[PDB]
């Protein structure tokens, strides 16, 4: 029979052996195993979303993206395992390599000197201007979405709310890392709605502590302008939305707070990258391969080793609302060529 972990069974074997619980990822279980083949302990990620049409619909668009991009500093599936037939198939297996733990973790644990900052952020950007330069927005940057091995490897996770990046909300577990124009006019405008993840994220890896826990909706407004202050006239004029412009003067007067008193210990240069990510104003928002050339990657700065995609992705958003078994059938057609064969 498979071996089994916390009552939820793996059959996963021959190949696969020695299973150990990792922790939960956002679609299903995560486990560690032994790869009988390349000889090596691997991350296995049990999904059962047969029983629902969104899990479908989000598993099928998520092995596709990832299938399609290949980038060090983005997590690959070596390998997916299921059921010979179609009506066998109650699960799916993905498999990656085994990393140490996620950015979450990392940071409620240890303090990161500026050497350990300085190089994730480096490689948060490296995968972030693949992922852009294919013409596709993340969306839902945050530290566990980041695995991180022993050496300091570092790969961005979880598509799950990926879209192409042209002019065009539901639960999630955190608010804290999204743009402030994504709850004040168009759904995401831009590229530079990943740099202000990227923005907070940085911050929180000088502190240990989010920089905008907001408790609630307009909450995490008030975190955002109780930091950078209220927004010039300038910046004002950038809100399209009648509503959310009023909504924004109708607020109490706001200081900006200097980024060295929230930062005392900071990096000078660090501080002044952070001050362009976390910029209110989207189009004066830096941009990705700007970044990475900023002062304070210059150790690591490197064009010639920060590929881009061949070419543009492209979701095919016919596919969402599919019924449940139709999705089914396709993720088994897109599966079958990891299945044991010539
Ligand atoms: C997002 C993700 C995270 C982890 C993972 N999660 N964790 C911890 C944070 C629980 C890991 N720790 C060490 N190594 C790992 N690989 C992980 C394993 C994964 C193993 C497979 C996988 O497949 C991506 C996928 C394919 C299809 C639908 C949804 C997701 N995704 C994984």
């Amino acid at each position: 029979g498979p071996e089994m972990v916390r009552g939820q069974v793996f059959d996963v074997g021959p190949r696969y052996t020695n299973l150990s619980y990792i922790g939960e990822g956002a679609y299903g279980m995560v486990c560690s195993a032994y790869d009988n083949l390349n000889k090596v302990r691997v991350a296995i990620k049990k999904i059962s979303p047969f029983e629902h049409q969104t899990y479908c619909q989000r598993t099928l668009r998520e092995i596709k993206i990832l299938l399609r991009f290949r980038h060090e500093n983005i997590i690959g599936i070596n390998d997916i395992i299921r059921a010979p037939t179609i009506e066998q198939m109650k699960d799916v297996y993905i498999v990656a390599d085994l990393m140490e733990t996620d950015l979450y973790k990392l940071l409620k644990t240890q303090h990161l000197s500026n050497d350990h900052i300085c190089y994730f952020l480096y490689q948060i950007l490296r995968g972030l201007k693949y992922i852009h330069s294919a013409n596709v927005l993340h969306r839902d940057l945050k530290p566990s979405n980041l695995l991180l091995n022993t050496t300091c490897d570092l790969k961005i996770l979880d598509f799950g709310l990926a879209r192409v990046a042209d002019p065009d909300t539901e639960y999630v577990a955190t608010r804290w890392y999204r743009a402030p124009e994504i709850m004040l006019n168009s759904k995401g405008y831009t590229k530079s709605i990943d740099i202000w993840s990227v923005g907070c994220i940085l911050a929180e890896m000088l502190s240990n502590r989010p920089i905008f826990p907001g408790k609630h909706y307009l909450d995490q407004l008030n975190h955002i302008l109780g930091i950078l202050g209220s927004p010039s006239q300038e910046d004002l004029n950038c809100i399209i939305n009648l509503k959310a412009r009023n909504y924004l003067l109708s607020l109490p007067h706001k200081n900006k707070v200097p980024w060295n008193r929230l930062f005392p210990n900071a990096d000078s240069k660090a501080l002044d990258l952070l001050d362009k990510m976390l910029t209110f104003n989207p189009h004066k928002r830096i941009e990705v391969e700007q970044a990475l050339a900023h002062p304070y990657l210059e150790q690591y700065y490197d064009p010639s080793d920060e590929p881009i995609a061949e070419a543009p992705f492209k979701f095919d958003m016919e596919l969402d609302d599919l019924p449940k078994e139709k999705l089914k059938e396709l993720i088994f057609e897109e599966t079958a060529r990891f299945q044991p064969g010539y």
